[PDB]
RNA sequence: GGGAUCUGUCACCCCAUUGAUCGCCAGUGGCUGAUCUGGCUGGCUAGGCGGGUCCC
């Protein structure tokens, strides 16, 4: 709502990429 | 306008914190907010946008 922010998890899940 | 290729950016899922560092409160505990992260013959005949080149 107020907050801007947004949640994100300790392990990251993104490796591979649009080419 | 369409197709192919290359590059950059963004999202999600499974497995590596009995790996680490920083900050606030706290000698009980709690918070991913950041970075690092191997397996892409793991999932782009799964997605969006910009630029260059080629072809029609």
């Amino acid at each position: 709502g107020i907050s801007y922010g947004r949640q994100l998890g300790k392990k990251k899940h993104r490796r591979r990429a649009h080419q």
